[PDB]
């Protein structure tokens, strides 16, 4: 895919020729096992599968990286990365997803030290990375659900001085808007369940990275732990991936419209969105994101959140994000129910007509 | 419902409104909260997955089952529940054992064919006894009822890897074990076209732990995969009984061949644990191994025209491998030990292929 | 598949392991179009598809035939064969309401459809005396009364008159009946039923030997576009692996249910090819290896709609041949000598004692 | 779908709530048969007739044209065959291809097929003067020269004579052209192309308003059995979500490529509805919201087969409308030197460079 620009790589990355038949869309490789005498690279599906490899090739290509590994889910991608951290070693994470905290709790019970910190300030960064035995700095940016953003290039340099690996959970931004490896991180982490697959009909995760020893370690764990995705699942993720830039560009454009509606509403308090000049880290946003994304959160002042949630007729009240269907949730009641107020609302903008979405939001806020 | 009926109707939840006989495939990752309140997100809840789990649980008359992205993932989940400083006694899974050991789990290997058992369970802080029966690839058998009684005296949990036998032939929970472990990739799905794993068990606290781990570690299967595993499961008893019948035919063929030595099969009268086999297996299974005396295993392997030379087992296509060259390439496993996984092809065609390969 | 017996062909027919990767199970070819420069046999999905072709090779192998063609449904397979009959020509048939829908369509385009009794020599002689006879259309056993037609004899007589003979072999499946070996020119299938066997995909098939027929059939399929999807072909092929296991089980259980029906005081006539008193039992012994998994009977115990309501294991619904046992009342359902109280059973692979108990509870004799 | 604008209907058209579980994406109904006793209202009997997944796709498609009815098929050809089955012996079809494959069949069934030039008032009048005229069959823009037919005018005139009008709208898609709003009776699609859009499923569709037509269409589909599978319907529906995003992108890139073509010394005529000099430019502006994603041109540089071999990004193969850009030479595949491009959603600069490199050689 050398010489292919990003949108071209979405369509043709890993689109391996079919010998003999010439299929434009690669056939779906469902076989669990392989005839050894007919080859010698493919032995067993948990280890090797052409449809999976094609998706991995595409994902790697999207960040100009040599390696990628896909998993049964975003959590599995994250768990795989955490397994490489030894008991006694330390993980530093942003203080601002409940999923990753569940994993962090699991890692803690295995003896991993988890430290939460403010990575938006030089003071907070300095203190965090002063942690002894620092092995991994875990950056989510923009964060969920307050959408604070962390200077990946800066934190990476500081972390690399201390010998630590840096991972960026790039799920919110997607590789259309943010390129962590180019920013200096060692790993990009994805829940491909969200915008990468984009149609809310398949679970998946991915890690994208450049280090060969990390690669060997990652594949070893995936093989032994068996958190591999199915071939049909990889097919759906890969198919959704074609339209990723078209979809993200639309969602961002609509998000901007919705933000203006929110800021003009007498019943909305704080509005959290990376594209706002008043965003506490806007300069960083301009430095590392090509566009401010499709996720918005805000404080609803009009009463109980459930009343707001009940009034939407187009937004779906449900969890997850990044898909073609617009979604709304209340973190306190839903994802973060186990600075997040009881009335914080999070929007994931889909690809519906922006005026329909704007009118629905406006009716809801009433 | 009897067993064969549960294969078809287990977890077959009627569709409201439309009345689908085959339940529709639930691919959605998320759910509308206002339209229900049990389903929140696909990694935690999915109707297609739940229907499969209900079926599997029903096959062992158990209250619980949980499916996974693979057999390895089911095993990893079970192993995650063992705490550092605690001990696992056992008869890949060894790859998983290396992982567990490096995190502070004590793994002890023992001979569980002898009353080895007493010595094994004398281990302090014994938390889990991990049994495969019949074993791979020598098809030795472990008395599950006996080991479970002794292990429960010591406060330990017992798991049986029941992949080789399947619930058609062996019922570990009924024998006294706490957990049945499966690679559903093998005979349960049966068509070599989907990966999966399962745990079947009865303890409610275990259920909570297993699901909590699965949701957090995210080693869940996709809905389309669950559909394929469930679809294959309909014919599990038909397939297994055919495979057993043919295996018996192949065993007679092997016993008559001059280039065959030891033959390993739970169904042989001379089998060292035959009494245990008759006691806990309703039939002796579709896996056969034997020592090839004609030379290097590749000389034999290259001559098959119907058996496929490849790993895995239990599916409709007959498979042959040499553990020393293949699965066990990284215990009584000779360089020329051959393992057969019998499929549902015509038994005369398979017998003829085996004989031709052996003769040259 | 030379040297492969029937059960082996079910598993390995049309299964050529993948070059390079060596997949045991062939990958699913979903692509609609093909790069011309990378090959030159594959141009467009409506015409060519490797997954579909593998299924066709398998079906063909089951009857030792050179050709097979699969379709979007059994109806489409039937429609295709009927398309080859010209206005003014005649079709003689024994039949399925579907096939009657199609026969009505063909008639409105000028095809002459003559229905006959093909179980007696006079009826056979009378039918085949039709001028411009192009096609003799045999369903055996028939739906839902399960009468049977001597395929060999009718084929002999029809070929004397220069006509093509097709046998709808859906009820029997190639496990139990081989129309081409009996002398017919075409086997017609709704693969939706026992061939796919799991009630989760629609499909049709034609199996035959004439190369000119092959050309005409494929030309129509491409032009009419009644082709199945690749994923559907995958599900049919996957189901086909267990066809003989499934059919043998369904047949064994059907025999048990037939005995239960014969013992019931609220059952009158029982229709089953396996019964000694069956009007064509001798033909049955001659052309079917076992009498099949379909049974019909006259219920004497009260309203049919109530009988249907009392089943708790059998599903009340149309279609047949799948792993799930099905029950219907033709007068109320598919056909809405067929009495108002005729019941049809399609036996699945559930435990025979469970099915027998469900039937007895429903009959409430 | 009342109150939903077009792009919203793409996502939410036919997205039927799942009772109990609340699935956002409806589950895939693969079952061929249904328990009759499990239904409050008996609507589902057998898959060849009824299927919820198929119906959801139909509801969506119908919604995209604000039409009461839609019916989907195993392929575009099956959709066409179905419509042609409704033309009775002695009646006449007037038409502007596989459709010509179908027309031959109709001829052998006693249908009179007349071809006419529908771009002129003289040509239209002559065409519509046919006795027993039952059906006017319009493709616009046409394949492969992209000429355009005035749907409103032909429909007005054809309805004067009591005939039905169908427009094959596959090239334009409902994003760009709305035949029913223009006065036609039926919109015909190969959903295989841009509607599904990912070149991985076959399908056809008819969209229309007349209830008697609906009954006849469904009757034929059930009897002929040219129904699509539920999994295929799922893939078509899934592709449909991004239809407007894809088409708008393809059109933008098509415009860029037309400029590259107009600048090439080895290109003659360039055929594209968007060109000011286009012989039917007034009609294009009147009935298409954008000029589409198909371009054809006369290649002057040598044998076409050599040119086809030089593409490294465009795929040489038939079909169109998908995310992958395609190129073919009609004379060789589907003047001797005419090339047809189907523009996908790759980066426009990558596509322009590939085209320029191919045209240039070396």
């Amino acid at each position: 895919m050398s010489g292919m620009r990003f949108d071209t790589r979405l369509v043709h990355g890993g689109r391996r020729p079919s010998a003999g038949t010439g299929d434009v869309v690669p056939p779906i490789h469902v076989s669990t096992t392989y005839e050894r005498r007919a080859q010698p690279r493919y032995f067993y599906g948990r280890g090797e599968n052409p449809t999976r490899e094609e998706l991995e090739e595409c994902l790697a290509g999207l960040e100009r990286a040599p390696f990628a590994t896909v998993f049964s889910s975003g959590q599995a991608a994250a768990a795989t990365l955490l397994s490489l951290v030894r008991p006694g070693q330390c993980v530093v994470s942003t203080d601002d997803y409940a999923g990753t905290d569940g994993l962090f709790d699991l890692a803690a019970r295995q003896g991993v030290r988890v430290r939460y910190a403010d990575l938006t300030t030089p003071e907070g960064i300095a203190a965090a990375l002063a942690e002894p035995d620092l092995a991994l700095v875990w950056i989510e940016t923009p964060t969920n659900p307050l959408l604070t953003v962390v200077d990946v290039a800066e934190v990476s340099r500081r972390a690399h001085e201390r010998g630590a690996r840096v991972v960026v959970d790039n799920t919110f931004a997607s590789p259309v808007l943010q390129q962590p490896l180019a920013l200096g991180a060692d790993v990009s982490l994805y829940s491909t369940t969200k915008s990468i697959a984009g149609h809310a009909d398949v679970l998946g995760g991915a890690l994208v990275y450049r280090d060969a020893d990390l690669h060997a370690a990652v594949r070893a764990y995936r093989t032994t732990a068996g958190n591999v995705p199915g071939a049909l699942d990889c097919f759906l993720v890969r198919r959704g991936l074609h339209t990723l830039s078209l979809r993200v560009h639309r969602q961002v454009a609509t998000a901007r419209v919705l933000v203006e509606r929110l800021r003009a509403s007498p019943v909305v308090g704080a509005v959290h969105y990376p594209g706002l000049p008043e965003h506490p880290q806007h300069a960083v946003v301009k430095a590392q994101m090509s566009a401010p994304g499709a996720i918005v959160s805000f404080d609803y002042l009009g009463g109980p959140a459930e009343r707001l949630l009940d009034r939407f007729t187009l937004f779906t009240c449900g969890v997850s994000l990044g898909g073609v269907h617009s979604l709304v949730e209340c973190p306190a009641l839903m994802t973060h129910r186990p600075g997040i107020g009881e009335s914080l609302i999070r929007l994931s903008v889909g690809i519906e007509d922006p005026q329909d979405l704007a009118e629905d939001l406006s009716r809801a806020l009433a």
